[PDB]
């Protein structure tokens, strides 16, 4: 799906996780976030359209997705161990990654 | 690209990294492998075609791509700090990951 | 060094990274933080002093050091590839980790 | 404890994991390996005694422990999810890391 579509999926699921009561709700939302982040990997954002695809900007753009994907991987291990409150707080650590990439490229 | 397409990209670029004589050749191959791994995220392999998407078999299948994506992340940091022998030796690491997923799911 | 000693090292070096003007100053501070985090691995904090060592509370306590050590690993790769603004911004990432463990266990 | 003492702990526990039948045996051994790797962080190996502590050799020596500690972190998540055979195979991925550091520094 397109970069904005993936960002809506990330946004909607981060809010689901915040409001969640149980591990099943949290696991399902993190699974959707993992798929959206992986799908966004290859996107070129509008502000980097005129850069070479090998520019340090596009390199640093993709580095943000490595950080986000790694954080979702850990949050899912914590949810699958039944540590719901820990998985929810780990989902809050995602916000810094969201903000760092937005600050530079949104 | 379909799973088989992404796999040929991973296979071709893993070979380039083993044969490479300079950092630019390793970096280019690692970047292509990262794109192929992220794009493979969404695929259902033939052995799991009749498993539900949000099943445990599909969760366990996708976990191998988190491992691979993390190994490519590290290899690219080694290549970009000029440690090209070290970056190439990351290939021995990636191959174990390739082999574990194939043993279970191919 | 005891836990309190390691914590002062983490606190002092996190400040150096925020104030740093060059890569060498950030790298030196990150290396000191990595040594302090690894050395804190073995500590039993006051709130868990009466929990068994191989208990779940102590496992959950030590998991925060895996997160911190992983964040310092990435920040040092960013500093060593010359991305010093990016390396300093890793401080916002580390501080979340500091705060999550303190909220639960301090 | 000293570097050789930590290496005996890593060796003995890697063999325990290989021979293990259940998740409790695997979890206990990985926990011991996590403590030994963290304790070995700050060691200077005999072959790098005459190098500066900031040499790229000592930097690359410590990088191996980041890789090992990360791999033990994942293996423990897999054991705590009850995926015993996956945790055992993840423990086998440690061998490449063992060999890469030994090849250079043992
Ligand atoms: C870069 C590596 C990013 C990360 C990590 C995240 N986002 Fe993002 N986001 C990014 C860009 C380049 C853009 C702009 C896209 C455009 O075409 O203009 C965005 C945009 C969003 C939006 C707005 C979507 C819209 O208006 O249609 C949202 C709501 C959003 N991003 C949310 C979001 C969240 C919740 C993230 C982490 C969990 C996150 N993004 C990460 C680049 C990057
Ligand atoms: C799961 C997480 C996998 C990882 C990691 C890697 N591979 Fe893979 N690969 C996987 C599957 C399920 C399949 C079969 C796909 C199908 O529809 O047939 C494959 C296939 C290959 C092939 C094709 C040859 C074959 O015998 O089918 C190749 C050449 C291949 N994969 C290479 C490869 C490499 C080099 C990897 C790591 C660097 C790698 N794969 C990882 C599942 C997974
Ligand atoms: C658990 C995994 C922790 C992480 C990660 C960090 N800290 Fe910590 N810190 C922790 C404990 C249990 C304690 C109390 C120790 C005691 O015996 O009293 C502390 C203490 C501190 C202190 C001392 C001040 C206080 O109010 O007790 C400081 C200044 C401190 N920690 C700083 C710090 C920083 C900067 C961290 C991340 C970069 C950090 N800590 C992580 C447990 C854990
Ligand atoms: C560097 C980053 C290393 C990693 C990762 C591992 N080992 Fe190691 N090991 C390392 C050095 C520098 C040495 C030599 C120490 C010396 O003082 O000469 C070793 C040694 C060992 C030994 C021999 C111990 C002895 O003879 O007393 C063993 C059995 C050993 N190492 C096992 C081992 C295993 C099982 C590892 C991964 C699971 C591993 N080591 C990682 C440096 C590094
Ligand atoms: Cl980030
Ligand atoms: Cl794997
Ligand atoms: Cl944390
Ligand atoms: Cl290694
Ligand atoms: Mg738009
Ligand atoms: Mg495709
Ligand atoms: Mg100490
Ligand atoms: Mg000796
Ligand atoms: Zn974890
Ligand atoms: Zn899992
Ligand atoms: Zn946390
Ligand atoms: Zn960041
Ligand atoms: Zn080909
Ligand atoms: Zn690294
Ligand atoms: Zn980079
Ligand atoms: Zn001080
Ligand atoms: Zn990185
Ligand atoms: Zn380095
Ligand atoms: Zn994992
Ligand atoms: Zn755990
Ligand atoms: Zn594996
Ligand atoms: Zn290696």
């Amino acid at each position: 799906a397109d970069l904005e579509d993936n960002m809506e999926t990330l946004n909607d699921n981060l809010k689901v996780i915040e409001k969640a009561d149980n591990a099943a709700q949290v696991k399902d939302a993190l699974t959707k976030m993992a798929a959206a982040a992986a799908d966004a990997w290859s996107a070129t954002p509008p502000k980097l359209e005129d850069k070479s695809p090998d520019s340090p900007e596009m390199h640093d753009f993709r580095h943000g997705f490595w950080i986000l994907i790694g954080q979702i991987h850990d949050a899912l291990h914590l949810a699958n161990e039944g540590k719901v409150k820990d998985a929810q707080e780990a989902a809050e650590h995602l916000k810094i990654t969201c903000n760092h990439c937005h600050q530079k490229y949104r």
